[PDB]
């Protein structure tokens, strides 16, 4: 099928490094996570599970040499993060595009040193709406000013999504990995794929986004549930989502699994 594969990493101290994940050749895209702590009188902060910032500035040139796309992304699974007031917004996205998304400014100091990322991932768990819109307004604004990167998103199975579903419906999103998991509702259960892919369905209907990427667990222990085995995903879901102008490929949670279970080896043969 000549598949893209997104992963996120980041999310174990012991996992397979950043520059040998990319190495696997398995992967288009590694979204690093996550900034968890902003918002309501905090500055921001990582938690990428121990890693030091500073020691992944080569990693990710290593990454970019090889081709592939890096990602930070915001929010996360957990963690103390909001976005209430017009001006967390403005100051979370001047703090990314300074610190992340531009060349060094030889003074005020950057998380992964004099790297430059790919673009933002927003994985917004919880708030609700809020200022979103506004913060991808802002980071839309400097991409249409000479800074070229992506904006990502990756929602929950039930559409619309209650916390992005505004924001997505703005068209601003290159692209979207939904998160076919933890959603009985929505993902795979019981060897009855008919919620997974009638929910497909509306997304890749409905999203306005350009690409739109199926995301499932790596590994059974990965996710509470959704988990649906290589075999199943390629007979399955590949014919009906080839059908589709915006079908983008898989996303994957996480390396730190992918490494354990070799998923994404058995979906594109073997990958390397």
């Amino acid at each position: 099928a000549n598949l893209d594969i997104a992963v996120y990493w980041g999310q174990n101290f012991d996992e397979r490094s950043l520059e040998a994940t990319c190495d696997t050749g398995n992967y288009a895209y590694v979204i690093i996570g996550f900034l968890n702590t902003f918002g309501g009188g905090q500055t921001p902060a990582l938690d990428i599970s121990g890693h030091s910032p500073s020691g992944l500035e080569p990693q990710i040139k290593h990454c970019q040499s090889k081709n592939v796309k890096v990602l930070l992304s915001i929010g996360g699974p957990k963690g103390p993060y909001s976005l209430d007031s017009r001006s967390d917004a403005n100051d979370l996205a001047v703090y990314l595009f300074n610190n992340f998304l531009l060349p060094p400014g030889h003074s005020e100091n950057r998380p992964f040193g004099n790297a430059v990322l790919d673009g933002i991932d927003f994985h917004i768990e919880h708030g609700g709406p809020s200022q979103y819109q506004l913060l991808a307004n802002i980071l839309s604004s400097f991409r249409l000013a000479g800074t070229e990167f992506a904006l990502t998103a990756a929602p929950q199975c039930v559409y619309p999504d209650p916390n992005l579903g505004t924001v997505i419906n703005s068209a601003t999103f290159d692209a979207i990995w939904v998160q076919f998991y933890n959603n009985p509702q929505c993902s795979y259960s019981s060897g009855n794929a008919e919620a997974l892919m009638n929910a497909w369905r509306e997304w890749s209907m409905k999203a306005r986004t350009k690409k739109v990427f199926l995301g499932f667990p790596a590994h059974p222990d990965a996710a509470g549930s959704g988990y649906m085995p290589p075999e199943k995903v390629k007979f399955h879901v590949f014919p009906a989502a080839k059908k589709s102008y915006k079908f983008g490929g898989i996303m994957l949670w996480d390396s730190y699994w992918d490494t354990v279970s070799n998923f994404s080896s058995k979906i594109l043969g073997e990958g390397w």
